[PDB]
């Protein structure tokens, strides 16, 4: 039965480790691909790693990373949740240098981007199926959440970016049923900037947290209705969530332009006026995460906190995370449980190999014990191939 | 339930990516067939990819090519469309070194030939048993599509090959039901040459689209009703759908002599007076690929066209290419939704190693937004065992 | 539902090609087990091959065969048929260094014989848990079919041996419902030598076609009702079906004494007075295979035959091979259709290997064309190990 | 349906072996986790053996033992019982570096225990979603059975440890239903240590057998119904069950401390005043097993016995060893069926490697004929890693 969407998020003290794939250490022998982006989605059956890979494996040739980003031979691919993301395990998904995926409650939905850089195409998969396509408006890099999307009674829904990382750009929220594009709205956001959106459903409606490429070291957000009615701002908490970024002053709720260029993929849950963020230890590198939770980091600008969780060391990797639900009829609860992974990424530019990948770490809210710690990669670098 | 088949084709105006395995680049250090002819056919619930290996793997020794192409070795199997043809995720088929595969809605058809030059054996296979066995009749390399027969009603057609790829054949239309065969007929086709024919439905009837060994440098066409009442002809476009062919002039409604020796597997699409194109950009080799839409291709013989939408780049691999269709048993669609596949072929004899592999790719006809692109291979030669 | 079991034999002209899986050429660099004795049989929705391993893989060190038959390592182990016997593809069945398997419709029935040869224990499995066990009644080498068990009515049955390979043993058939051993008795057979027994139904009744390696060069039957009421004898035919053996006489009801020391696991299929006999091409070695049919060889002494189907080529490998059958619950056929498999061994003691095992070949009886050929193993040996 | 969990355990005169995976041997080459505690939990369609893994393969650099048993890379996972553990059969179940599975008959419940030696955290998964969490309450190293935990009518009931292996600790029983701690209590046992818990159901009541690291070469035992009401004590029996130990003299019925310290993870099933033993062949080190029938070994203290049946021999590698049961759910008997495994040990600290592994075989209580043999892991060390 498809997803009703209706409830609102879990109350939250903590959070606890879902999964570790060990991808890297077991990738130094066995076959497993060169993978990012190792987002997670859950169907009412079961949960689900979603990856892009370059169609090569790690200690080979091919992981030699030369090819582009945004390359003919990048494609979406899915395995079991903890598992290796490995050819004899994985399944196709769509071929994509950009993507998105949710389950309705009936069938998978998948977003794949492919194509040349000035005319990208976003093909939609509803079981498996091409059911819908868009092609780029602006001519420049179409692209997506690189997590997943939100699905509130039987209707998905997704964010797209076309234009520059550099300045403005466009930025469009789509509404999906059954693989099918039903309506869409342009946003009205000058001065802001909106990259790799983490979404999730809460009371019927979506919060979507981004990255802020142009100007921003703050988070973006974007909120809407079921009919595409939105409200736009950013996290005006002092603790800011991306990376690069400046060390914790007093906030805004604009962007903040302090060491504003560049950003990671990210993700923060709305409640109320709080804000449980997830962000990097080290202000300028991808290294250590945290979990960290303000009661007024929503719409206050105060750097003042009064939980926080380990995730990931200081002087470990880290790299892109995303927001991921469990909805009531996957877990038998009340509220939408909300959860998080973590890419740790291992390799070039930081470190002295010919390749780079990512390990996956997944956490859940829960209402009960919970502890900080550090659950780092582990590989020993560099590798044979290099 | 039972395929109906009776819809007509969907209309396309061009065609979205649909899988790309990277099956090479992976073979690299993975463990993957060596693999020729990678089809793709549905059932109503999965697409799969079948394919023919002589039971070796890259990097391996025994990928060694000094064995024959109609060795005892050669084996029909099949995986999920978009993953790497491994023994780890194939399922086997079939002994075989010429093949056909469709699913009627019920059960899987296989259909594999294997034996002695002059006395090949073709076994037929419904859900894994076999069902009948159809020995050849002129005693001289018996062989069939390499590519999905086409089923309508419950009843499942293809169409074999006897005699020289040097002249004058015989060629037999086959009906199939439940894997027995329930009628066959004789094609009276003097001066024409079939081969590796792409079948597929459209309003309760099959259309083959061939390859003219012999002297044809355009395709044969074959069509026939369920009883096998045929027609048939060449496709007169002077938009030449063979390789080796000439460069394009005014066409024939017969088959065009000039490069009409040798050839290559490939595909049409027929729209009442107009025809969809797949061929390679060379005229002389198997290098890159293209959709042409002719709108009064299949019955007029002048060299114009409308659209023209790239697969693969003028220098980058190619080679084999077939039909596949999605009923709308499968898609929910009100037409049979046509879909094709590229073998992107890497080794001998145009490349310095001593095995011969093709990568897969496919795209699936939309109606919505395209664009034309390169998805080649990728993989970087010579390998370790060259 | 139980198979029923009581329809007589399917007519059969020919042998089609049912299956080939490529294991030794595979595993030269994939991860394939080391094997021997890879019988095949049949639930009502799939078939599936059993073989024997001693928990090692080809090209690894552990694969040196200084480890003796019946070890503590040696395992049951079943993978879907065609398909290598991997690891990541075979289902564990039972600790065994002598073994046989059979589908009585509902579900899997296992015997494993592991232990001390001086008091092995038959354990029985019935959906993969134990029901049941014998031990060695003569405490000396307790051993079984190596291939199917059959099952008539939801009863299967089995033959069991206890002794000497060299001189009089003692010979059991067991009676077995849902994997408890319901009824067994002695053979009194004085003079026989009954091993590696080939069994399967026909008319509510089952016939085994053994390997005498005390004295016989022709090969022993035994057949019996479900109350287990037996008749016994040897194949008449001077046709010869065990290896070695002498060249083509007039034969004997009896034991052949010439060449009658040692053997090869066999099989053959009853028709009134006819047989169809598979056997080896060498009379001294295990090389080739074919299929011979005599139209009085089961009751008539002289050498004469009317259909001969080749293969195995006389100058590749072979070795043991046994019977199977579909039975019309998994066909939709009137009769029972019959079926065999074929090892084809590689290494020692035969080739310069440190290592032994077999790959796998099977074809099943069709009345309609079929063709004599040569489907060898294709391995280049020797391997990187060696 | 639920387990009902009320018959009692089948009387058992011997053990016959249900599997055995060989992974070193095949880790030689295959891509195996390096595993240690391959227990085994039974649901009522299959059973399956749990591991923890420090997500390293044999013959890997990874595999290197520097990394402390507490790492943030253990993780438990499981795999159909008899395969190997690979990446490519496996199910990812928790993160953890001290873990229990069982089945309740409608769902998996698994207890994942990791975080730091301070604040170690249990997290608790109901078909594999997150229901509860427990923290460590003396902060010293929280720890449960490395076995399956055991399951009555509904619920399911684990032991866990918190405190020191040197002197005397705390000890909880706890009572879970559908993933949720509904009661918990601590067990008052001064003197007393228990550690790794086997637990089995009996008769609608739990029983375990623990290891005391403090002071006692005997194994201590609880027992309890479903209101955690319950009885302490120790094996009385002069066969001591623990290793190390002393040699065979007049046992006790509390700890024994001749050679007390340290331990093996073990297992022994109550009968009335009986008790059925497992322990090692070796008094010192983790070398062979055997089980041994004790009539009067429960509640007396003399060192009698009437049954005993090899396992592992005297020279051979041993090590951790627990109970499992198989319900009449599964079986269709009328009782309990006792079973358990053994974890053969390679490696350091006994072998010159870098590494430590651990084999797996199993055995099945049954009332039929058995053997005593020596059923080695048989992997020759050291490998190419060392
Ligand atoms: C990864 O790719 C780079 C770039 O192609 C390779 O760099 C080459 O290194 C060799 C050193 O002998 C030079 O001769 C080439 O000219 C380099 N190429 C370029 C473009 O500068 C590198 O070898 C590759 N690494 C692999 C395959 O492991
Ligand atoms: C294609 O054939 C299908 C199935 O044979 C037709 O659907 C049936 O149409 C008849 C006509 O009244 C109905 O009685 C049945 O209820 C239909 N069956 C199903 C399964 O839908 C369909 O009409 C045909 N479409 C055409 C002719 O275009
Ligand atoms: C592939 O097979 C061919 C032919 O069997 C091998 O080529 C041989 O190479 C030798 C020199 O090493 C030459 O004398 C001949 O041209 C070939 N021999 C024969 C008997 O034809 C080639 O070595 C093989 N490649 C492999 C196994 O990697
Ligand atoms: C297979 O096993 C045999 C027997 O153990 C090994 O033979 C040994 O060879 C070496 C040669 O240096 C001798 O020193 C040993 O004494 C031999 N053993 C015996 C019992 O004679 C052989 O090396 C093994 N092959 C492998 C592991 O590949
Ligand atoms: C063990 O418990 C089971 C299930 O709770 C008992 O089986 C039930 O017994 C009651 C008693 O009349 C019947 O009403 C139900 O029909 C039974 N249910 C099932 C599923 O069989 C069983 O009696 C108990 N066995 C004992 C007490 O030894
Ligand atoms: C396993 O890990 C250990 C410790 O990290 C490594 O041992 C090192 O070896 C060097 C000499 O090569 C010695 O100086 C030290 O004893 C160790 N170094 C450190 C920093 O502790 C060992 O090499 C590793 N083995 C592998 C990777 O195979
Ligand atoms: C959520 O939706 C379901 C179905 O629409 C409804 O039954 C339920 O009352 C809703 N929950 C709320 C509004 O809390
Ligand atoms: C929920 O689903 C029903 C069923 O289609 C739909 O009609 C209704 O609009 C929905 N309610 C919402 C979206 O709140
Ligand atoms: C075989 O058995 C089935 C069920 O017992 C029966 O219906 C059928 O008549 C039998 N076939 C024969 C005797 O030919
Ligand atoms: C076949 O099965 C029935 C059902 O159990 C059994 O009663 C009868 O004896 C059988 N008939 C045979 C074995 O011919
Ligand atoms: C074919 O479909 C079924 C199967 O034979 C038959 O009943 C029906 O009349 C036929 N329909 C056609 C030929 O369109
Ligand atoms: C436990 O089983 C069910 C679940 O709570 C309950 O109805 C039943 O009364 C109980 N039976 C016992 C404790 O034996
Ligand atoms: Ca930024
Ligand atoms: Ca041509
Ligand atoms: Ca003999
Ligand atoms: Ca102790």
């Amino acid at each position: 039965v498809k997803l009703a969407g209706n409830s609102s998020l879990c109350p939250v003290s903590g959070w606890a480790i879902y999964s570790k794939d060990n991808s890297i250490r077991i990738g130094s022998k066995g076959d497993v691909f060169v993978i990012r982006e190792p987002f997670i989605s859950c169907s009412p059956l079961e949960c689900r790693t979603f990856f892009l890979t370059q169609g090569a494996l790690l200690n080979d040739k091919h992981s030699n990373g030369t090819i582009k980003d945004r390359s003919p031979y990048r494609t979406l691919m899915s395995c079991p949740i903890g598992e290796v993301p490995s050819p004899y395990n994985s399944r196709f998904e769509s071929v994509a240098w950009s993507a998105s995926a949710c389950h309705d409650g009936i069938n998978w939905l998948t977003i794949g981007i492919s194509g040349p850089d000035n005319g990208a195409v976003a093909v939609l998969k509803y079981n498996g199926i091409i059911t819908d396509t868009i092609k780029s408006w602006r001519n420049n890099r179409l692209r997506t959440q690189e997590s997943e999307c939100a699905c509130v009674n039987g209707s998905c829904f997704t964010v797209m970016t076309d234009g520059p990382s550099d300045g403005q750009a466009s930025y469009k929220i789509f509404r999906i049923e059954k693989g099918k594009i039903v309506k869409s709205v342009e946003m009205n956001a000058p001065n802001y900037h909106y990259e790799e959106c983490s979404c999730y459903p809460d009371s019927s409606e979506i919060t979507c947290v981004c990255r802020d490429n142009w100007h921003g070291s703050n988070r973006p957000w974007v909120s809407f209705n079921q009919n595409l009615e939105y409200q736009i701002g950013y996290i005006c908490s002092g603790i800011f969530g991306d990376n690069p970024r400046p060390n914790d002053k007093t906030g805004s709720c604009g962007p903040v332009s302090s060491n504003g260029a560049n950003g990671v993929k990210g993700f923060s849950f709305k409640y109320g006026n709080g804000v449980w963020i997830g962000r990097t230890k080290s202000i300028s590198s991808r290294n250590g995460f945290e979990m960290i939770w303000d009661p007024n980091g929503w719409t206050g600008t105060d750097n003042d906190f009064s939980i926080k969780q380990d995730i990931v060391g200081i002087n470990e990797w880290s790299g892109y995370s995303g927001s991921f639900v469990q909805h009531p009829e996957l877990t038998g609860l009340d509220c939408i449980r909300p959860c998080f992974w973590v890419e740790l990424i291992r390799g070039r530019p930081k470190e002295n190999t010919i390749w780079t990948s990512g390990s996956s770490i997944s956490f859940c809210g829960v209402n009960s014990d919970t502890v900080g710690w550090s659950w780092p990669d582990g590989a020993e670098l560099p590798f044979t191939i290099d």
